[PDB]
DNA sequence: GCTCTACTCATCA
DNA sequence: GTGATGACGTAGAG
């Protein structure tokens, strides 16, 4: 019977990172661990990582969950992507986590040049 | 016995500009009236007019006529649109004629200030 | 801590 | 005189 990943000791998984995320990491690891697990909505994809929608909206690259707007079920859906997933894309993208500290730098610089 | 709208003329209607642009306009009368009738790609419309993606892309708002990419049919699809047809969009989009030429001269101040 | 689309230009297609 | 899409962004309206 699999053990999880993190734990070794679960067999129970967590049902939305095994099913969507394809990850073997059972719920309470899930949450012991955000910096590996936590999900993200394309938003905060875009803030934390500087990842664009080209990315983000490519089926291949990334699993990803899809909920309900929560302002409104009439609004585009919230879509939700997994930490590790991402950040690894995005350490590809940008040359690793000092990489994406420069990008953050740069792109303030902008904004206060722009005021 | 339908005649063309400009000469009230001719019977014999320009093919591409009844069939796909909807206008009683023989071919002759085409070529004589490059103002309401030259066929423009969605280059020279966004050139000339200031229309975007969205307004040329949206079906129910021009008529359309599709061919081959000139440099490669591998490339996306050449589209042309009709002279009256999107001449009269951006006019209601600008203010006329005068609102397009403001336009024009705000871009051209953008190009110098950078 | 919600998301899509829309508002100059190059490049590749 | 070819066209779609993607970029330093950001606000609306959904
Ligand atoms: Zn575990
Ligand atoms: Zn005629």
């Amino acid at each position: 019977a699999p053990k999880c990943i993190e734990c070794h000791i679960n067999i129970e998984m967590d049902p939305v990172l095994h099913d969507v995320f394809k990850l073997q990491v059972c719920k309470q690891c899930s949450k012991e661990h955000p910096e590996k697990y936590a999900l993200l909505t394309k938003t905060e994809c875009k803030e934390d990582y500087f990842l664009t929608d080209p990315e983000l909206n490519d089926e291949d690259l990334f699993h990803r969950l899809e909920k309900p707007n929560p302002h409104s079920g009439t609004f585009a859906r919230m879509q939700l992507f997994v930490r590790c997933e991402v950040e690894a894309f995005a350490f590809k993208k940008w040359g690793g986590e000092e990489g994406l500290d420069e990008e953050w730098q740069r792109r303030e610089e902008g904004k206060a040049h722009r005021r």
